DNA sequence: CATAATAACAATA
DNA sequence: TGATATTGTTATTATG
DNA sequence: CATAATAACAATA
DNA sequence: TGATATTGTTATTATG
C-alpha cells in the first residue's frame, strides 16, 4: 500500500476561500488536511491510532450524527489520497456502539411517525403551485415544481437527471416517465445506479418534460449540469430552502415547516393514492417509484409521513 | 464459571423414548446429550473449540436453517447446564457469514412477497368457517377458530391466552378485546412480555370470550394450558395441520395451500381494512395488533401477505 | 454594529 | 452487518 | 410390507 | 448488530 497522497478535492476546497469575502474559517477541513499530511510517511499502526485519537479528541462535544458525518469525510479524505488498500481505513472509525446508537435513535422516530402521521389537508394546493411553478422563467422554480411533480431528489432534479416519454403500448404514456441518474447508489446489482427506470408523474409528462428541457437550456441549467454535491449544496441550498418556505408557509400542514425533501415525501403518497396496482404494497410501491435497491422495503418506512385528507375522512367513516 | 452441570430437559426428553412404540431415534438429541457430558470437566478452550467443530462437522450437509436451528438447541443446552457465564457460549455459535445469508434469503423472500400480493377471493367464506368454529364441541375446532377470529398464534390460543373484555367508555367493547400472554418475547422496555393489550376481533366479543372459556375448560383444554412448545408441537401439530388443511382446502387461494399461520396473516389485513384509524400507517396498525416490539415496524413486513378482493376491485377501477 | 457569505454543525435516507 | 451521500440549520466571519 | 408415531429436518417471524 | 422461538414437512422407525 502507499504511504503518500493527498486528499486533492479538501485542498482545493481550501485554496478557494483563501480570498473570501466573508464567511468562517474552514477550521475542519484544516483539521482534515494537516491529519492527512501528518499520515504522509507513517508505517506503524500505533502512529496511526495514536493521530486518529487525536482527531476524535477534538471533535467531542459535537453531535453523534454531527461525528459521524465528520468521520465520513476523514475516511472519504483518506481513500482519496492512499487508496481503498491503506490500514488507516480499519482505524479511522466509529465507536461501533455510536452507530448502533444512531440506528435505535432513527428507529425510534420513524416508529413514532407512523403512530402518528400528519394529514396533509391542503395538498392539491401544494401540488397545483408545483404545477404551475413548471411553467415559470425562473430555472429554481421550475426545479421546485419538478421535485414536487417527479419526487426526485433536488441533486437529481438539478443537477443530473435525464427524462425521458415512456412507451405506453404503441403510444406515449401521459402519467409516466423514463428517469435516469439515480443518487446515492453506486454500482451493484439490483441497483438503479445507471439504471433508466418508469416513474410515475403528478401531472401531464408533456408538460413535465417540456418544463425540464427549459431547465436544462437556461443560464443557470447549464452552471448546474454535473455539479458535485458539494458545489450544488454551496451555490444553491438555502436560495432553494427560502423560496420553498416562502411558496409554501401558509398552506403547509400545521406540525412542520415546508422544506424541499417534503415534496419528494407527498409525492410518493400522492402517487401511490393514485396509481399503486393492487398485487403490490404501499412499502414496495414506494421503494419501486424512490429508486431504493431491490429487496430494500426498509427505506421505504422513511417515507410515510403524511394521511390525505381523503383517507383521513373515508376511515373515519368507520 | 461452572464445569460440571447437566441440560436436564433434553436428558428428560431421551429418557421419554426409551419406551417409544414407533418413530425415530433421537440421534440429535443424543448427539447433543454426549455434547454436554464431554463439556463436563472442560477448562481449555481449544479443547471446547475441538468438541464444537466436531459437531459442526456432523451437521454439514444438513440445510441452512436447519443448522442455525440446530446451533440454537445447542446453546440453549449448554446455557441450562452451564449458564450464561459459561466460555462454551463464545465459541458454540454460526458463522457470521451464515446468520448474514440467511437476512438476506429472508428479505428477498419478502420483497417478492410485496411485489406480488395473493388476493384472497374468498376471505369472507374463510372467517366464517372460523366463526362456525367458535361454536363446534371439539377444543382443536375451537381453537382454529380463535386464531382466525383473534389472530393470536396458536401456541398462544392453545396453551397461554388469557383473553379479558376491553372497556369502550364507560360500557365493553363489541369488536375488540384484552389479550395477555405473548409467545416469542422476553422482559423488557417496549416489549409486550407479560402485557395486556386491547386487540381486534373479527367477531362479536361476547363470542370470542364465551369460545375461549369453553376451550379453558374442556378436556383437552386443560391438558394444554402451560404446556412448553415442545410438548405443544408433539402433540398437537400435525393433527392441526391436517385439520386445516382439510377444512380450508377448497377456498384457500389458489396460489398456496391452507397453513394455520395462514389465519393470523388474513386477520391483520382484514383487521386493518376494517379497523384502522387514519392517523397511523399500516406497518404500524399490524405491530400494534400483532404484538410488536417498541419501534419493531420490520417483523410487520412478514404479514404482508394476501390482497382483499374489494381493495384488488377498487385499485382495478383507477 | 447589520447583514450576506461561508463553512461548521447537524439531521435524514 | 460496515460505517455513506444526500438534505437541513446556525455560528462566525469580513466588510458595508 | 402399511401405516401411525416420533423426532429429525426445515422454514418462518 | 447477536445469534431465538415459534410454525411447518418428511425420513425413519416399531409394530399390526
Ligand atoms: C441509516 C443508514 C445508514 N447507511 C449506512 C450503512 C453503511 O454504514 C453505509 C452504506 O454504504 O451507509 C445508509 O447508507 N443509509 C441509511 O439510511
Ligand atoms: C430474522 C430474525 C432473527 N431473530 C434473531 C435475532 C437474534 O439472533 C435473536 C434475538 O434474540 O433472534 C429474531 O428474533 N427474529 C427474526 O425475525
Amino acid at each position: 500500500y502507499p504511504k503518500t497522497g493527498v486528499a486533492t478535492s479538501i485542498v482545493e476546497k481550501i485554496e478557494r476561500a483563501e480570498f473570501n469575502t466573508a464567511g468562517r474559517k474552514p477550521t475542519v477541513l484544516l483539521r482534515i488536511a494537516d491529519f492527512i499530511a501528518a499520515m504522509n510517511g507513517m508505517d506503524a499502526k500505533q502512529d496511526m491510532q495514536a493521530l486518529w485519537d487525536a482527531e476524535i479528541a477534538i471533535m467531542n462535544g459535537r453531535a453523534q450524527t454531527t461525528i459521524i458525518s465528520y468521520i465520513t469525510k476523514y475516511r472519504n479524505a483518506i481513500r482519496e489520497a492512499f487508496g481503498d488498500d491503506h490500514p488507516m481505513l480499519k482505524i479511522a472509525t466509529g465507536d461501533a456502539a455510536m452507530y448502533d446508537e444512531a440506528r435505535r435513535v432513527k428507529m425510534e422516530k420513524i416508529a413514532n411517525k407512523h403512530g402518528a402521521l400528519i394529514t396533509f389537508e391542503n395538498y392539491r394546493q401544494v401540488l397545483k403551485i408545483c404545477e404551475d411553478c413548471l411553467k415559470s422563467s425562473d430555472p429554481l422554480m421550475i426545479g421546485i415544481g419538478l421535485i414536487g411533480m417527479t419526487g426526485r431528489r433536488p441533486y437529481e432534479v438539478f443537477t443530473q437527471a435525464e427524462f425521458s416519454p415512456a412507451p405506453y403500448g404503441k403510444g406515449v404514456s401521459k402519467w409516466s416517465i423514463l428517469f435516469n441518474g439515480q443518487a446515492k447508489t453506486k454500482q451493484g446489482e439490483g441497483t438503479k445506479f445507471g439504471i433508466t427506470y418508469e416513474i410515475p408523474v403528478l401531472t401531464r409528462s408533456e408538460t413535465v418534460l417540456a418544463a425540464y428541457k427549459r431547465l436544462r437550456e437556461s443560464g443557470q441549467g447549464k452552471l448546474w449540469h454535473g455539479m458535485s454535491i458539494d458545489d450544488f449544496s454551496s451555490e444553491t441550498r438555502l436560495l432553494l430552502r427560502d423560496t420553498v418556505f416562502n411558496l409554501f408557509e401558509d398552506v403547509w400542514p400545521k406540525e412542520e415547516l415546508p422544506k424541499p425533501y417534503g415534496l419528494r415525501h407527498l409525492y410518493a403518497e400522492v402517487a401511490y393514492h393514485n396509481f399503486a396496482p393492487p398485487h403490490v404494497t404501499k412499502n414496495s410501491y414506494f421503494a419501486a417509484i424512490l429508486g431504493h435497491n431491490n429487496n430494500d422495503l426498509e427505506t421505504s418506512l422513511s417515507y410515510m409521513t403524511y394521511t390525505l385528507p381523503e383517507d383521513r375522512d373515508n376511515a373515519l367513516a368507520r
